[PDB]
């Protein structure tokens, strides 16, 4: 439980994520590279779909979505839960590494890495921006010692300028990704001389 969806929940939650695909792989194969679809995900089709020369079955689209909304109410619960450096080991409580299953580990480290690796298949890119926008903000998070370069690494991976052809920029830049340049602009001036040295 802690987020586990196992439940009615699991539906509303991919509506949510716009993982609410289509059950037949060949019309969300097409709805897939089609602007015009709810579920668009990329705009250039892979040439060698290096998964279907494999000579067994490939889980289903619709478990890489399932999959994808543990990571994603699990990353949600880590960083809304305000432990970025990931010290402080939860349990079971008196309160009243790439298999998803039955326990639950709060640390934003950890569900990071878990969709770094969902990166190699598709999502909308209405999902791609909110996590381009959750890993802007989290990479400027001050206060302790966080892992900002795979933060940033995950940031670069989300808006790519090239992949399988793809540019996630100009695809987020028509999806309205907005970012707050403030905050950016206010670190990169903790740089510049203050004039108490102390």
């Amino acid at each position: 439980f802690n987020g586990m969806d196992s439940t009615s929940l699991l539906n509303e939650r991919l509506q949510h994520y716009t993982l609410d695909y289509v059950s037949d792989r060949a019309q969300h194969m097409k709805n897939i590279y089609d602007p015009s679809s709810r579920w668009f995900s990329r705009s250039v089709r892979p040439e060698f779909p290096i998964e279907e020369f494999l000579p067994y079955k490939t889980e289903s689209h619709e478990d890489q979505a399932k999959y994808l909304c543990h990571v994603l109410v699990n990353l949600y619960i880590a960083i809304s839960s305000l432990d970025i450096q990931g010290l402080i080991s939860i349990s079971s409580k008196d309160l009243a590494k790439i298999t998803a299953k039955s326990a639950t580990i709060v640390n934003v480290n950890h569900w990071t890495n878990e969709l770094k690796n969902c990166l190699h298949f598709d999502f909308p890119v209405a999902l791609r921006k909110s996590l381009a926008t959750v890993y802007y903000y989290l990479s400027l998070v001050q206060g302790q010692k966080v892992y900002r370069q795979m933060h940033v690494d995950m940031f670069e991976r989300l808006v790519s300028l090239d992949d399988d052809r793809t540019n996630f920029t100009e695809l987020l830049q028509k999806q309205g990704l907005l970012l707050d340049h403030q905050i950016m602009l206010n670190f990169l001036c903790e740089f510049l001389p203050y004039p108490d040295p102390d």
